């Protein structure tokens, strides 16, 4: 399903073109602006290890997930991927460990060398 679809069909949005972050737009957003470093960004997300174990979602907290883009508050892949999204867009990202939690991982939630999958909906973003 979704992770394999991104493997097969996703755009490589990395500067190095190492397939570290692959993206499919699932629902098109509105407007010309995309988030820039420093912006406060508001999202809903569903995430999981690509091996389907551990499913984490903002809905569990009954509240949007808010972060500042580029401020080291989220994994590199989010900084890269959310900067490509329009307001209202829903996208799927598939992420190699070098753009997430690497060889160390982040136990107990994230093992070493983990590939991650997210669905992200961009709700809003505001300038610092
Ligand atoms: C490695 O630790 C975790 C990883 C992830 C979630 C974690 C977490 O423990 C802190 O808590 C979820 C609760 C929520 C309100 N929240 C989100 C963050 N901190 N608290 C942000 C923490 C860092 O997360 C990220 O950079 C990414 C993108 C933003 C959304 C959360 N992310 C995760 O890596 C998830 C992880 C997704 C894959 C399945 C397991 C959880």
């Amino acid at each position: 399903g979704a992770p394999a679809t991104v493997t097969e069909q996703g755009e490589d949005i990395t500067s190095k073109k190492d397939r570290g972050v692959l993206k499919i737009v699932k629902r098109v957003g509105n407007g010309e602006e995309t988030p820039m470093i420093g912006d406060k960004v508001y999202v809903h997300y569903k995430g999981k290890l690509s091996n389907g174990k551990k499913f984490d979602s903002s809905h569990d907290r009954n509240e949007p997930f808010v972060f500042s883009l580029g401020k080291g508050q989220v994994i590199k892949a989010w900084d890269i991927g959310v900067a490509t999204m329009k307001k209202g867009e829903i996208a799927h990202l598939l992420i190699k460990p070098e753009y997430a939690y690497g060889s160390a991982g982040s136990l107990p939630k994230i093992p070493s060398n983990a590939t991650l999958f997210f669905e992200i909906e961009l709700l809003d973003f505001k300038g610092e």
